[PDB]
C-alpha cells in the first residue's frame, strides 16, 4: 500500500488532530499549548488559539455547532466557538491532565478522559457536568461515544478497556422537568460499566469502535493493538496485532476497508488486515514518534500527529 500524503505542517510536537466534518479543516493540538486550524486543500494557517497552560492533547470539532472543544494538561475542557474565533467557556472539575475530549454526535454532551482516572460527561447548553464515570483505577488515557448506541469505550493504564452503558443517563438528561423556584432542594445508574476488558499486559493508550460492526480496538505500552468483539451479554477478544516495537499511541479502524490502523512510539504508522490480523503496510518517519491518528468523517483521509508537526494523508 501507498502514501499518498496531500498536507504536512512542520512544528514543534503535535499531540491532537481533528478533521472539520465538512470544511477542508484540520485542528491540530500542541505540546506547547497552542491550537493551529489549517487549510490542508491549500496548504494555509487559518487561525492559531492559545487558551491551555502546557499541552493540549484532547481536541475536537462538533459535528454541526460552529464549536470545537479542546482538553489541556491544564485540566480544563475549553469550549470555543470557531467562527466567532473566541474561548466562550471553560469546563472545571478535572483533577489532573485531560486526555481526550469529543462531543457527541446526537446529545448536546462533551466526553472527556483524564490522568484523574475519571471519565466526564458534560452537556454544553447547561455548562454542567452531568456525569463522573469513575471504576478505572489509573490514568484514562482514552473514552469514546459509540456511533449508534449509548456506549462508551474507555482505556486506561490500569491495563484495562472499559464498556460503559450510558442509557440511563440519556434517559434522565433529556427528560424535561418543570420546576417550582420555591421548591427546590436546598443544595441536593447514569452509567454502569458493562464489560471489563482484562488482556493487555501493560497499560492501554487508546481504544476505539467501529463504525458499523460490534469491534473494539485497543493499543498500549505492550506494544500490541487487540481486536474485541461484543454483544447485548458478552464481550471477549478476538485476537492481537504483533509487530510495533514500542508503545503504540492510537489505533483506529478503517471506516471503508477491511483494515486496522495503528501509530506508535517506534516512529511507524501500520495497517493491518481486519480478518487476518496480519499486517499489510509499515510506514516510518526516520525521527519522529506518532503520538495520534484519525480518519476524516466521510472522506477516505487521515492525518497524524508527530514529534515534527502533523500529516494529512490518503492510502493506496
Amino acid at each position: 500500500m501507498a502514501m499518498l500524503t496531500k498536507f504536512e505542517s512542520r512544528s514543534s510536537r503535535a499531540k491532537g488532530v481533528a478533521f472539520h466534518p465538512t470544511q477542508p479543516w484540520i485542528l491540530t493540538s500542541l505540546h506547547n499549548g497552542r491550537i493551529q486550524l489549517w487549510d490542508y486543500r491549500m496548504g494555509t494557517l487559518l487561525d492559531r488559539f492559545d487558551g491551555h497552560d502546557g499541552p493540549v492533547r484532547g481536541i475536537a470539532f462538533h459535528p454541526t455547532q460552529p464549536i470545537f472543544v479542546s482538553g489541556g494538561d491544564d485540566y480544563k475542557v475549553n469550549v470555543w466557538n470557531y467562527k466567532s474565533r473566541k474561548l466562550l467557556f471553560s469546563l472545571c472539575g478535572h483533577m489532573d491532565y485531560v486526555r481526550v475530549c469529543t462531543f457527541h454526535h446526537e446529545y448536546p454532551w462533551i466526553l472527556s478522559c483524564s490522568d484523574d482516572q475519571t471519565i466526564r460527561i458534560w452537556n454544553w447548553q447547561s455548562r454542567n457536568c452531568i456525569a463522573i464515570l469513575t471504576g478505572h483505577s489509573h490514568y484514562v488515557m482514552c473514552a469514546a461515544f459509540h456511533p449508534s448506541e449509548d456506549l462508551i469505550v474507555s482505556a486506561s493504564l490500569d491495563q484495562t478497556v472499559r464498556v460503559w452503558d450510558i442509557s440511563g443517563l440519556r434517559m434522565k438528561n433529556a427528560a424535561p422537568v418543570s420546576m417550582s423556584k420555591e421548591d427546590q432542594k436546598a443544595q441536593a445508574a447514569d452509567a454502569i460499566v458493562k464489560f471489563v476488558l482484562e488482556g493487555h499486559d501493560r497499560g492501554v493508550n487508546w481504544c476505539a469502535f467501529h463504525p458499523t460492526l460490534p469491534l473494539i480496538l485497543s493499543a498500549g505500552d505492550d506494544r500490541l493493538v487487540k481486536l474485541w468483539r461484543m454483544t447485548a451479554s458478552k464481550a471477549w477478544e478476538v485476537d492481537t496485532c504483533r509487530g510495533h516495537f514500542n508503545n503504540v499511541s492510537c489505533c483506529l479502524f478503517h471506516p471503508h476497508q477491511e483494515l486496522i490502523l495503528s501509530a506508535s512510539e517506534d516512529k511507524t504508522i501500520r495497517v493491518w488486515d481486519l480478518n487476518r490480523r496480519t499486517a499489510v503496510q509499515t510506514f516510518r518517519r526516520a525521527n519522529d514518534r506518532f503520538w495520534f491518528i484519525t480518519v476524516h468523517p466521510k472522506l477516505n483521509l487521515f492525518a497524524a500527529a508527530h514529534d515534527s508537526g502533523v500529516m494529512v494523508f490518503k492510502l493506496e
